[PDB]
C-alpha cells in the first residue's frame, strides 16, 4: 500500500485536522456556503483534497505539502473578516503547522534516519 513519505504526511494531516473537530476545513468551500468565494479566491484548498493528494502520491516533499496547508489557511484569512470563527481557526491551524513542520523539527527527524 503506502510509502514512508506518505506515512509522514498522513501523520502531519491527522494532527492538523484535530484542531478542527467540526470539520469547517474538511471539504471544499462552495459559493453556496460563501457568497462570491470563487471570484475572490483563485486557488481553493481543504483537508479532504490534501488527503486525496497524499494517497495519490502527488507530494514529492514536506515543502509541497506545507505549501498547500498554508494556501488553505491564507484563503480563509483573505476571504473571511477577522471577527469570524473561520478566520480565528485558520490562524490557530497556521501556527500549529509552522511549529509542527519547522526546520528544527525536520532536522531532528532527518538525524534519526541514519
Ligand atoms: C473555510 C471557510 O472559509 C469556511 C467554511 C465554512 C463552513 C461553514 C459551515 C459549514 C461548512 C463550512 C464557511 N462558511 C462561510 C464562510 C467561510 N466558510
Amino acid at each position: 500500500e503506502s510509502t514512508p513519505i506518505q506515512q509522514l504526511l498522513e501523520h502531519f494531516l491527522r494532527q492538523l485536522q484535530r484542531k478542527d473537530p467540526h470539520g469547517f476545513f474538511a471539504f471544499p468551500v462552495t459559493d453556496a456556503i460563501a457568497p462570491g468565494y470563487s471570484m475572490i479566491i483563485k486557488h481553493p484548498m481543504d483537508f479532504g483534497t490534501m488527503k486525496d493528494k497524499i494517497v495519490a502520491n502527488e507530494y514529492k516533499s514536506v515543502t509541497e505539502f506545507k505549501a498547500d496547508f498554508k494556501l488553505m489557511c491564507d484563503n480563509a484569512m483573505t476571504y473571511n473578516r477577522p471577527d469570524t470563527v473561520y478566520y480565528k481557526l485558520a490562524k490557530k491551524i497556521l501556527h500549529a503547522g509552522f511549529k509542527m513542520m519547522s526546520k528544527e523539527r525536520l532536522l531532528a527527524l532527518k538525524r534519526s534516519m541514519s
